[PDB]
């Protein structure tokens, strides 16, 4: 089997993707940020608190003729940007772009953190780490891809994320009209749970490429990219009046600016993304300061490879035995 599914940006700075995702029968139709750096599948729903429900489409299990409540199981999960949610578990059938998974773990929110209710366009979020990660007590369960596994053509799913643009989730195969060139593939540890894998350097704009190894998660749950402080001053120093601001919470720099690119390797590879890729706006409504899409990850304790990196290229998260990673230029 195989499914396609469109994931489209929730707002003009592509701060997160959403995906419809089928759950129950009949189907209710919830719009999900899929998430390679978490294993949970959960969803707002009729249990959730209603003062924390602002605008979001809820999935009612007493609506859906396939939902059992896993009796006993709970879940609460606490992502790397201080949000959180919890609640209690169901199983149903769940489909993306075609694909089904019966019996996959629904985790149905009771509690979520304001930075969720704030958010109207993300009805939940559908994970897609190694099930080692998934939060449900006192029995883990599997990822819709590890449901769906067995079962896919080839054991894979790609990401190509749009840049101010809708892209494409394919589970099952890999769309050899979506990219040019070819696909690198690059190892992956999965001793942390995630799709962790090395970088082999970077460049800044025309500048030649530095070779060093960097450790870090392929994250399309995360908005921008996380590297070392030094790459990251590294590659503000070229831009005239960038700083890090501790009061805006990392570096800024005048909007007027016009945006070096950057690159990091895959293999002996290179991945180029644009310098408007990293332009976040308006640090607030009007301000001539506006937000990089490239941070330091110190004090996160790992890199990340979020959306701003991964939006450049075609990705193939390959879960054949041994997990890989592979990247092309599109």
């Amino acid at each position: 089997s195989t499914g396609s599914a469109t994931t489209t940006p929730i707002d003009s700075l592509d701060d997160a993707y959403i995906t419809p995702v089928q759950i129950g029968t009949p189907a209710q139709t919830l719009n999900l940020d899929f998430d390679t750096g978490s294993s949970d599948l959960w969803v707002f729903s009729s249990e959730t608190t209603a003062s924390e429900v602002d605008g979001q489409t809820i999935y009612t299990p007493s609506k859906s003729t396939t939902a059992k409540l896993l009796s006993g199981a709970t879940w609460s999960i606490s992502y790397g940007d201080g949000s959180s949610s919890s609640g209690d578990v169901y199983t149903d059938t769940v489909s993306v772009g075609g694909l089904t998974v019966t019996g996959q773990a629904v985790e149905s929110a009771k509690k979520v953190s304001s930075s969720f209710t704030e958010d109207s366009t993300i009805d939940g979020l559908l994970g897609l780490a190694f099930s080692t990660l998934n939060t449900v007590s006192p029995t883990q369960q599997k990822t819709f891809f590890d449901n769906a596994k067995a079962s896919l053509d080839s054991p894979v799913f790609t990401a190509d994320l749009g840049y101010h643009a809708p892209g494409t989730y394919n589970f099952g195969f890999i769309d050899t009209t979506a990219y040019t060139g070819s696909i690198t593939y690059t190892a992956v540890s999965t001793k942390q749970g995630f799709w962790e894998w090395t970088s082999t350097g970077y460049a800044v704009g025309s500048g030649t490429f530095k070779s060093t190894s960097i450790d870090g998660i392929a994250d399309t749950g995360t908005t921008l990219l996380y590297l070392p402080a030094t790459v990251v001053s590294a590659y503000w120093a070229q831009v005239s009046g960038a700083k890090s601001s501790s009061s805006v919470g990392g570096y800024v720099f005048p909007c007027s600016a016009t945006l070096p690119s950057f690159t990091f390797g895959v293999g002996s590879a290179r991945i180029v993304i644009p310098g408007d890729y990293i332009d976040f706006g308006p640090i607030s409504t009007g301000s001539s300061s506006c937000f990089g899409g490239i941070q330091s990850s110190a004090g996160i304790g790992i890199n990340i490879f979020g959306d701003v990196a991964l939006k450049a290229a075609f990705v193939v998260f390959n879960g054949a035995t041994t997990p890989t990673l592979g990247f092309a230029s599109k």
